[PDB]
């Protein structure tokens, strides 16, 4: 694959049709507080369930290491295999989310640097810091942006090459799936294919140019 | 008051018993995370029902314009007041935050410091500029960290004295209710009442300390 869907529909029918469309092309459905907050944590049980996938929870934890535990045993106890969360409060809360993780044998994502434009503003120019955080205390999963491919060479650079590196920001952002898979393990793909006329062709679309490289 | 209670218990016969023996105290009640993915949305719409008071929705949102958006038209749908909102994330994401709060007549609070220690890493060297950044935003209500009163002192001057400043911090973390209301306009506090053998004498003993002020 090298494919993972970000499922940001907010409705219970369509998120479910557009996936099932689509699962013969990913094996990694990322769920977010788009359709969690509008469905429940039970989706992410139900979703695991009916298509197998993993299941990342993009829930991009920012608070207090207490909070952050807390959430984080909410997200895995409803079946979550992976959770997302910010480097930039910092170490301590990084390393409450990863405690967790260690209890429940399940993972976290590092989101280093975002790939909206308001990113350039703060998160940019702590990312390279928040990368070296991360592998200072031994993450060894991270989230880079593919609307800044020179940025993901960097953070590649930083985390090393033994390190899972997934990147948002393809199509709908502007990003490239080769110019950012040149860096990155895997893109994460929401709106050009959950909001196309045809999701399985879009996703198709996507692969085909995917193995081409 | 001048009292928000931060109610972070995970089950719903504890949160509710907890924030009725307490409501007498408090005009506004915080719920996040650890709530909400235990309970889910609709909880909102329950306390808000039952209790009457002011309902902020802590979900730090630090997401990308568009998600940011879906995420304050979902909570506000479950009835919020308020959300909070981080500002780390740079203009758009606040943006788009108070596109939604105008849209449904809803209020936005910006979260410029934590106060965990971590903050101290990318977030605090930020927080002026991210104060400023509200500013120029037109956003008039702030959270602020009570473990350090000199950087409240800082924000409030950033904000000044038309701006709503809330702060959590007191009791658990080791901030306290009067060097804390010297700047802020009400104090946060979650741990210190919800975790007392008796949650309302914890509150009636803030609330005498915050009259002596
Ligand atoms: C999260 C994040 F931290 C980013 O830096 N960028 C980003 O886009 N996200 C989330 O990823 C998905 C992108 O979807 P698309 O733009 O393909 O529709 C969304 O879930 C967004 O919240
Ligand atoms: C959020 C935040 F952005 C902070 O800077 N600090 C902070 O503690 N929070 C949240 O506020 C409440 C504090 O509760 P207490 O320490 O009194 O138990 C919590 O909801 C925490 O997530």
């Amino acid at each position: 694959n090298r494919l993972i869907l970000a499922m940001d529909l907010m409705n219970r029918d369509d998120a479910l049709r557009v996936t099932g469309e689509v699962r013969e092309y990913i094996d990694t459905v990322k769920i977010g507080y788009p359709l969690v907050l509008s469905e429940g944590m039970d989706i992410i049980a139900e979703f695991r369930k009916r298509f197998g996938c993993r299941i990342i929870a993009d829930f991009k934890v920012a608070d207090i290491p207490e909070t952050n535990e807390k959430i984080c045993r909410a997200t895995f106890k409803a079946g979550a295999d992976a959770i997302i969360v910010h480097g930039f409060p910092g170490a301590d809360s990084v390393r409450a989310c990863l405690n967790v993780a260690e209890e429940m044998g399940r993972e976290v994502f590092l989101l280093t640097e975002m790939s909206h434009p308001g990113a350039e503003m703060f998160i940019q120019g702590a990312a390279d810091e928040i990368a070296r955080m991360g592998v200072d205390l031994g993450v060894k999963n991270y989230v880079g942006p593919s609307t800044r491919p020179e940025r993901l060479s960097r953070l590649r650079e930083i985390i090393g090459q033994d390190s899972f590196l997934i990147s948002p920001g393809v199509g709908a952002q502007g990003g490239d799936p080769g110019e950012t898979l040149r860096f990155a393990d895997a893109i994460i793909v929401g709106r050009s294919i959950y909001l196309a006329d045809n999701p399985a062709a879009a996703a198709a679309g996507i692969i085909e140019s995917i193995k081409d490289l």
